[PDB]
């Protein structure tokens, strides 16, 4: 078995590290500069393979600057398996940060239009690649004019696999999935309004009832943790207080580490402290990715999970 | 004859079209990005190229995007003979700008380590290229480690050819400048500070007793315009009412006219207009270098200029 992510808007970021406050109209002298890899889905990548746990990242990247995007991914460990869209460059993301201060302001490129040729491309590699037995995570938003009619393809595809399927996404995207049915999704505290019914006010009774259609129903509470809802048990997650740093990327880094655990055979509530230790190690840190292995396997053993009944 | 400009930090810009104001600490996504030289000789020879005049550009570049850097001066018309340095990237300068406002928010990187062979280099590719009745301007800062022996060395170099030699430079290296005798030097309203006497309390008097050692001495006064020594005359140049929308590159622009106009012979008065006409119409644009040649040929006819007694 395998795990594979699916980037559909791939990125290159390159982190800007200035001295102090990023201020607008004025000129923002560059420290140093360093290179990461952009894309929801390769960030859970890059999360996986901290773990050691067997992964492959698939998506569309552009032609022009793959060697460069080839180069970050083996700094990551990342294997992958792309598929390259001629004439175009994957997008490149700026992110200003100081060691002087907490903030990150980031300057996203949208980018490129995928052919249908390589959409298509997409789904038969899906249909050929993926057993059963894999897990599939799909993560971050479609780059422009990859419609939810496209969108609701590719779930489709996945699903005639058999494979498990977990899709950490917003919007109409996310509402997609949940109504196709999913595995696993975890929308943060402003991302579930999406899919929450407006008629019912408490946020445990929403998770309850959506908890019928997912299987793996985390929503993620930024600091106070997150609540997860597994097979009819309700999971109050609380993480050790942590110096916040930079909580860009505790998302992506608890998506991949719940998968890393489920992957594992690791009880649901050994999976969410794994996943919480991992992510508050994140918030700790300066970039929008890396975490410290080692404070995390410690942090797991600080974590109080409570079951509401 | 020809005009030789000297950019020892060359840079590509990128600009990143926004919407609205920059925010730190959020999201600002890219509604597309554009590409400029940058480094300000490399803006004084792309004026010099929109005017027609036989130019060539000299400098360091990193070889590790040369051909970028080169597919953009094609784009600009910039014909050049740069030295390379070997396993480096010339710097990027990203400029985030928006539609709906006037501002810039500059985040430049600081430039790579040339190596002493291109440092030499350079001298006897001046020595072997410069003729007497050349015109050399040597704009911008020197790239890291590029110490002030060397931009004196540097100077040296090219009086020894006997060409004419342009410096906008700042600090300790326009002082320099001035200390070893150079033909022109436009320092703007802040820059001139380096090279004032502080004894001396007036500024005509100052740009008066700074006249005696530099043939043709332009301080630029924003939209004020500018005041100009040459032959025992002083000149207060006055441009006419425009509106604002980025005054970056105003500079660089003042100074590719101003030099054209040499080189074309005309009568100091008359090459003033013309480069308050260009930097006035570079004001008018959003990004930091453009101006129009039509716009510009109009506005020279409503400066003002008017002889100090
Ligand atoms: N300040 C913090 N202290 C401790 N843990 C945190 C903090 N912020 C986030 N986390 C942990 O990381 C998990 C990831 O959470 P959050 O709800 O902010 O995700 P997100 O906003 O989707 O992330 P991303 O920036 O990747 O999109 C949280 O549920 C929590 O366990
Ligand atoms: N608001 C304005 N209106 C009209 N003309 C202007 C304005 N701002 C600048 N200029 C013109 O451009 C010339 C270039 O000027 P300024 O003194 O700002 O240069 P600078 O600060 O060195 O430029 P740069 O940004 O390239 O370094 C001025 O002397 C003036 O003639
Ligand atoms: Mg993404
Ligand atoms: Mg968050
Ligand atoms: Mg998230
Ligand atoms: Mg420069
Ligand atoms: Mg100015
Ligand atoms: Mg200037």
């Amino acid at each position: 078995s395998l795990i594979y992510t699916i980037t559909l808007n791939p990125a290159i970021d390159r982190l800007l590290f200035i001295r102090g406050e990023l201020e607008k109209r004025k000129t923002n002298r560059v420290i140093k500069t360093e290179f990461d890899c952009g894309g929801k889905g390769l960030h859970v990548s890059g999360v996986l393979s901290k773990f050691g746990i067997k992964n492959e990242a698939l998506g569309i990247a552009g032609s022009d600057n793959l060697d460069k995007l080839y180069a970050i991914l083996k700094e990551k460990h990342i294997n992958h398996d792309f598929l390259v869209e001629a004439g175009t460059s994957t997008r490149e993301c700026f992110v200003v940060l100081s060691d002087d201060t907490n903030g990150s302001t980031m300057i996203p490129e949208a980018g490129f239009t995928v052919s249908q040729t390589n959409k298509d491309n997409l789904l038969k590699q899906i249909a050929k690649k993926v057993k059963k037995e894999d897990m599939v995570v799909i993560a971050g938003s479609p780059p422009p004019h990859y419609t939810l009619s496209d969108f609701k393809e590719l779930l489709r595809t996945v699903k005639a696999t058999g494979a498990f399927l977990g899709c950490d996404n917003s919007g109409e995207y996310l509402n997609l999935a949940v109504e196709m049915g999913v595995d696993f999704i975890k929308p943060n505290e402003d991302e579930v309004i999406a899919i929450l019914d407006e008629k019912t006010n408490s946020l445990e009774e929403n998770i309850r009832t959506l908890a019928e259609k997912i299987p793996y129903l985390v929503v993620s509470l930024g600091a106070k943790g997150s609540i997860c809802a597994h097979n009819g048990k309700l999971y109050q997650v609380i993480p050790p207080k942590v110096q916040e740093r930079n909580d860009t990327g505790a998302g992506d880094v608890f998506v991949g580490a719940f998968i890393a655990g489920l992957a594992m055979n690791m009880p649901i509530t050994e999976t969410l402290k794994v996943a919480t230790g991992c992510s508050a190690s994140k918030v700790m840190q300066q970039d929008s990715s890396s975490f410290d292995l080692e404070a995390a396997g410690k942090l797991k053993n600080q974590v109080s999970i409570i079951q509401l009944e």
